[PDB]
């Protein structure tokens, strides 16, 4: 199973874009990650199309959070990069053939469809449980108290 | 995310052979499924290379699942095809930058690696939960009892007959 290579470095920003008290411009999250500025850009647009982060106009301007961490899950954001289309994409192989369902039986869906759709709510219900707050929270834990702070600080340097 | 193509034919393919008696050749579950047979047999050979199934050779040969319908489970089907591969890889972006978080505190995987990773051993966990046996119950209830034995008869039937008229 394929997902988009931006879920990474989106996530991330996502996360220490908590610790900035200013809008940050994408030049500065891609210095941060030493990532293409470009291929950043492309993935906080995807975050600004799904509502999670806005752009703030200006010389001060650059990108903010639209709401808090606590409000917005790891499925929020994945599904903002990598799109909120089904992995499994049923084609109705079950209508084709010499034998194919009858037409008054294709109301329900295919039970294979409907297996496979079971495991992508799994998927979809563990990103949905976790939020960017919960991470927060464990980075504090792991790397402790002042490492985002410091990465926040970073982030505004030169701003004010 | 996005997962191969061919794994909707397989899995079909798999409940299918659950009630078929004999070999049923790649190009018989081609006309079933009204598909190629070469894009079909390329299915089933990813199929035949996680040991799922069997290639029967000679002139009544054909496929055939190489343990009950209740030991192969969805998840042995969909990586088959699909692959075994982690759709999330974590390429280390903690330990680039000027601020890098240097690896004596990456003793532990990154909490973004660990939560992607907890949702993929859902997903996994789910498919790993159904089995071929459970498909065909499901089948049997909704489809009634003589859906899949009618289409395994379908299957089996006027095999080795390869010298059609001209
Ligand atoms: S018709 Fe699409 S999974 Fe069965
Ligand atoms: S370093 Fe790869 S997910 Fe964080
Ligand atoms: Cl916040």
């Amino acid at each position: 199973m394929k997902l988009s290579g931006g879920v990474e470095w989106a996530l991330h920003c996502c996360v220490v874009l908590t610790a900035a008290s200013r809008p940050v411009p994408a030049a500065r999250l891609a210095e941060l990650h030493d990532v293409s500025p470009s291929y950043l850009a492309k993935q906080m647009q995807a975050l600004s199309r799904a509502g999670l982060v806005r752009s703030v106009q200006g010389k001060t301007g650059g990108y903010v959070l639209t709401r808090p961490a606590v409000e917005i899950t790891l499925l929020d954001v994945v599904q903002a990069v990598d799109g909120p289309d089904p992995a499994f994409v049923c084609t109705e192989i079950r209508q084709r053939g010499p034998l194919a369902t009858p037409p008054e039986k294709c109301t329900k869906a295919c039970p294979i469809a409907r297996a496979m759709g079971a495991a992508e709510a799994a998927w979809r219900a563990s990103l949905a449980a976790t939020t960017i707050a919960d991470l927060v929270a464990t980075v504090d834990d792991e790397s402790g108290p002042d490492a985002l702070p410091g990465v926040g600080a970073w982030l505004i340097e030169g701003l004010g």
